């Protein structure tokens, strides 16, 4: 007649804790909604004598819960913690070996887009907002990034094992960083219709899909124009700290000493596999746990990441 | 012994068109890889007489099809077309009446967050960035949003059906306007720490989580310091033509003439349902297809938008 129960304690953000008194004889989720416990799913178990005092994510249920939510994760999404804790559960159990000093993932469940977007991250300048990316990426840069890759998926709303783009991962993950001193000042001329300026601010500023090559950017780049003619597009003025460059995937040889890093992809629309390269004191290719040199470069690279702080165009 | 074709155009985004002659022996899918024809997933299926002339969907499988689908939806994620047809299927299905001069959407495939959401848009100063978003809010504007809507839910990772979220919703749509402009000074006091500045950009500039009051947002709202105190958060400077100001949801009172318009939210974290509240010369809610009128107005309000131009406090 008397019920047995257990203290835990729930939690959205795994730091502001709730104390609970849950009965032993009923599901986590007949008491809490969807319960996880380290990314596992607990909803349709029953409490555990070995749970006494651990900590279980639930979704925002109430108000409270909302606001602590919101305020670690920058999302109001009604799903978001149920994919984070998904991915988490995978996530876990992969390995991050550090590989020519920087954090890899062992390739696991597809993973290799999110090797290359990791291993970019750690040679760029980035500050993210969300108390949730600022404290797993802290812990990823130290070689536990169970949860910052976790993270990751879900903010680009990927699952384990779904095929991923890195520039739409980088896109994502920049939306949620500090860019917003970043800015792109760009011409377009036409022969026929005169010239266009435009001024871009924040990711807009960093990011440029159409070719690999900065250098290129600089001196023009032909795109159409509405009177039918073929425009210049080139860069006036640049300021911040990188800038990405994009294409679909074509051969491109990699110099040595004229970039940051790059990513390869090999394989067509509907299935392939990315690499990392990155330009230190030789040309490093690193896939997932894998490492190898070479003085030259050539691949089918979708991205390129170049240093930067300021730049202003001769160009007349 | 004679193979019998018909030629068909591909496109990715319905504008640009790639001549094809295709074996009407040979299913779509065994030709081009995923097809679609208005949204119908064509793939397993053979072509019919009826197909010659028309244009099919595919997904962005070489080069040309990368840059036109780019440049058209400003994404690179290589499950969006799909995405976007599957929803178009359900969108181009739905009914999309006109309610007190607005393009709303009769309930069906619990989309009420879209009509909401559809209907907030018309009453606030936005652009978008994508022609895709240009040319198919266009067509919303005038009555026919399908494809609108089956963006919103590309865009937002949302399938028909899926439960969906307003604030977040709206982030993701103005994630693609063009907010550059607006500009968004705060000042936080706390009695111990003092004060501290921060300005904000873009779309962190017209979006606040935590009161739906913007005249509350002006006098100071109270907020954790790190220090332990509780501190005062209020509005130094605004630029933007609108704010959206958003919470939990909570009984709240709506005031003709004090705010523009509104979302409503009943239910719970699992399980609700949205309706708008828009202020013209009385207040008007709107449920879909469903219209009623009252003078005052109190309910489960989530979103609260204001106009604005320039605000600058009188704090000292
Ligand atoms: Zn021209
Ligand atoms: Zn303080």
């Amino acid at each position: 007649r008397e019920v047995r129960t257990i203290k835990v304690f729930t939690t959205v953000d795994n730091i502001n804790l709730h104390t609970q008194v849950v009965d032993m004889s009923m599901t986590y989720g007949q008491q809490f909604g969807p319960t996880y416990l380290d990314g596992a799913d607990v909803t349709k178990i029953k409490p555990h004598n070995s749970h006494e005092g651990k900590t279980f994510y639930v979704l925002p249920n109430d108000d409270t819960l909302r606001v602590e939510a919101f305020e670690y994760y920058h999302t109001t999404d009604p799903s978001f913690l149920g994919r984070y804790m998904s991915a988490l559960n995978h996530t876990k159990k992969w390995k991050y070996p550090q590989v020519n000093g920087l954090t890899s993932i062992k390739w696991a469940d597809n993973n290799s887009y999110l090797a290359t977007a990791l291993l970019t991250l750690q040679q760029i300048e980035l500050k993210f907002n969300p108390p949730a990316l600022q404290d797993a990426y802290y812990r990823a840069r130290a070689g536990e990034a169970a949860n910052f890759c976790a993270l990751i998926l879900a903010y680009c709303n990927k699952t384990v094992g779904e095929l991923g783009d890195v520039r739409e991962t980088m896109s994502y993950l920049f939306q949620h960083a500090n860019l917003d001193s970043c800015k792109r000042v760009l011409n377009v001329v036409c022969k026929t219709c005169g010239q266009q300026q435009t001024t871009l601010k924040g990711v807009e500023a960093v990011m440029y899909m159409g070719t690999l090559s900065y250098e290129q950017f600089k001196k023009g780049v032909q795109i159409p124009c509405t009177c039918g003619k073929q425009a210049t597009k080139y860069l006036v003025q640049q300021e911040s700290p990188f800038v990405m460059m994009s294409a679909p995937p074509a051969q491109y040889e990699l110099k040595h000493g004229t970039f940051t890093c790059a990513s390869e992809y090999t394989g067509n629309y509907q299935c392939g596999h990315y690499k990392h390269i990155t330009s230190k004191e030789t040309l490093y290719c690193i896939d997932g746990a894998l490492l190898t040199k070479s003085s030259e470069y050539k691949g089918p690279i979708t991205d390129v990441f170049y240093k930067e702080n300021s730049y202003t165009t001769t160009i007349k």
